[PDB]
C-alpha cells in the first residue's frame, strides 16, 4: 500500500467513444482492463477537428454512486465538460450510457476520454 | 475511504497582448495536498486561433495543458502538482492568439483525491 505522502495520479489512459451510426442513438460502451475495485474518474478531452454538424454526445453511468455526466459538442459553442467518478467492478470493468444527437453523421470522428487513477493505498 | 472531488473549476486570466507569457496563481487549495488539473471547455469559439499552453512552476510538477478553439479543437493534457504551504500553485501561460479583443477565458477543473490528509 502506497502512503499518502507518495500519492501520484496516473492520467495517461486515453480512449475513444465508439461513434454512433444513426443521427439519434442511445447505446452503451464497456471500458475494460482497469484495476479491479479501484476508484477512478473519467474526464473528456479533445484533440479533434470539428465536424461543424452539431455532434452532441452525453455520457453517464446509471449506477447510483457513479456520479456525473460528460458532455461533448463540437460546433461553435464547444463543450468538453463534466466527469464521471466511478468504481471499476470485481473484474476491472465499467459500463457507460451514451446518448447522441448529431445533425450529420456520415463517418464521425470519435469523442475522446481520459481515465485518471489516484495511486494511493491499494487503489 | 478514497473519493474524488472534481467540482473546483476556474478560469485562466486571458492575455492582453497577441503573444504573451505570464503567470497565474491558483489559490485556496489545501496546503501541501496533491492535485491534478485538467482542461475543460464550455465556451464559444472566438474563431481567431487562440492558442494557450500551460505548465506548472511548482517543484516536481509534471505535464502540460493545451487549448485551441478554431477548427482543430484542443482541450488536452494535464498537470499533476502539489500545492505549496500556503495553498497556492503557480502556472506559466504561453499564449499566441491571432486576435484578442476581450477574449473569453480558457477553463480548468481541479481534481483532488480525498484520502487521508490529502
Amino acid at each position: 500500500p502506497v502512503e499518502v505522502s507518495q500519492l501520484t495520479y496516473n492520467a495517461d489512459t486515453i480512449g475513444n467513444w465508439v461513434p454512433p451510426t444513426e443521427l439519434k442513438q442511445t447505446y452503451t460502451q464497456d471500458i475494460t482492463g482497469l484495476k479491479p475495485n479501484s476508484k477512478f474518474i473519467i474526464v473528456p478531452y479533445m484533440d479533434r477537428v470539428s465536424s461543424e454538424v452539431l455532434q452532441k454526445c452525453t455520457i453517464t453511468c446509471n449506477e447510483v454512486d457513479a456520479v456525473g455526466s460528460i458532455s461533448y459538442f463540437d460546433t461553435s459553442a464547444i463543450k468538453c465538460d463534466g466527469y464521471i467518478s466511478f468504481q471499476a467492478n470485481s473484474i476491472g470493468e465499467a459500463t457507460f450510457t451514451l446518448v447522441t444527437d448529431y445533425q450529420g453523421a456520415v463517418d464521425p470522428k470519435p469523442y475522446q476520454y481520459r481515465i485518471i487513477r489516484a495511486i494511493v493505498g491499494n487503489n
